[PDB]
Order: structure tokens, then sequence, then C-alpha cells
């Protein structure tokens, strides 16, 4: 039993809700919140810009030190950093950005990072400003993640389409 509330159950392990991931994180304080990161951990917009803003830029400060030490992530890769005031940990996951020409096949590799964590609050990877089809992202999530994932979908219209079209 966990503290996530109001989710529709899609499969044994995947759940979905129309919610703002920032407000959802502030309420649940999950062990892991997933960020829709880029390889430079530059949290300018989309989910990343919103999560970072909610931390009063502390996420960005921590991220800049991480990059200065370790260099950029790989597309499809991840790193674990602090969750600041939102969660215990933030798993920064880089899905392919279609608006940069990146291989959509890397979306499965990106979701594989979720399997290192028993429970996560997450957005749909590569959706939104990353340019991929969210219906496809949900399919890859369900077919790749085996741990318990609670997906927050900000746009109510998109949420209804994802549910109604789910196989
Ligand atoms: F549109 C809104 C309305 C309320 C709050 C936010 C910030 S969080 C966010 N931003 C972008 N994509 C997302 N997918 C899941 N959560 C998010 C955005």
């Amino acid at each position: 039993v966990n503290s996530f509330s109001g989710y529709l159950k899609l499969t044994d392990n995947v759940y979905i809700k129309n919610a703002d991931i920032v407000e959802e994180a502030k309420k649940v304080k999950p062990t892991v919140v997933v960020n829709a990161a880029n390889v430079y951990l530059k949290h300018g917009g989309g989910v990343a810009g919103a999560l970072n803003k909610a931390t009063n830029n502390a996420m960005q400060v921590e991220s800049d030190d991480y990059i200065a030490t370790n260099g950029p992530l790989k597309v499809g890769g991840s790193c674990v950093l602090s969750g600041h005031n939102l969660a215990k940990h933030c798993l920064h996951v880089v899905g392919p950005n279609v608006n940069k020409g990146e291989d959509i096949q890397l979306l499965k590799s990106a979701y594989e990072n979720f399997n290192q964590h028993e429970v996560l609050l997450a957005p749909l990877l590569s959706a939104g400003i990353f340019g991929a089809d969210p219906i496809h992202s949900l399919r890859v999530c369900v077919d790749t993640v085996r741990t318990n994932v609670y997906l927050a979908v900000f746009d109510k219209n998109l949420y209804d389409k994802l549910v109604s079209s789910f196989l």
C-alpha cells in the first residue's frame, strides 16, 4: 500500500492520472520523481523547467555541479540526484528529443532506467516539448517498465485520449 490517490490502473504495474507532476510530487513526497531531462541537465522548460522552478532553482545548481564533474548524460541514460522539496530522489532520465533528430528507439532504453526503482512518479518520456507521440510513449512504458510507475499527465485532453485509446 502506498500514498498515490486517484489513479486509473492500466496494468499490473502502471497507473495514470491527469495531474500536475509538481503538485503531485509536493503532495505525495514520493521516494522517486522522474524528470524529463536533457543530456546537459539544463532544466529550462517542460516538466524539467517546472520541477526546477518548484525547487527555487536548487535542482539546477545541483545539476550544474553534477555536469561539471561528470560531463553530459547519454540519450537514453539517467542519473539519481536529490529530490529537494519534491521527493527523496529525482531520477533525471533523458528520452530522445524528436525535435533534435534523436532515435526514437532510444525511448525503450530511457524507460529501462525506471526498473532500478521499485516505485516512481513520472511523466511520459519524450512527450510534450520532446516531440514524440504520447500514445507511443505510454505503450513503450507499459511494455518496458516492470516496477510500479504512477504516470502524471498534465493535459486533461491528452489524458482522456491516452485512456480511451489504451489497448
Ligand atoms: F500545464 C500545467 C498545468 C499545471 C502545472 C504545470 C507544471 S508540471 C508539467 N509541465 C509539463 N508537462 C507536464 N506533464 C506532467 N506534469 C507536467 C503545467
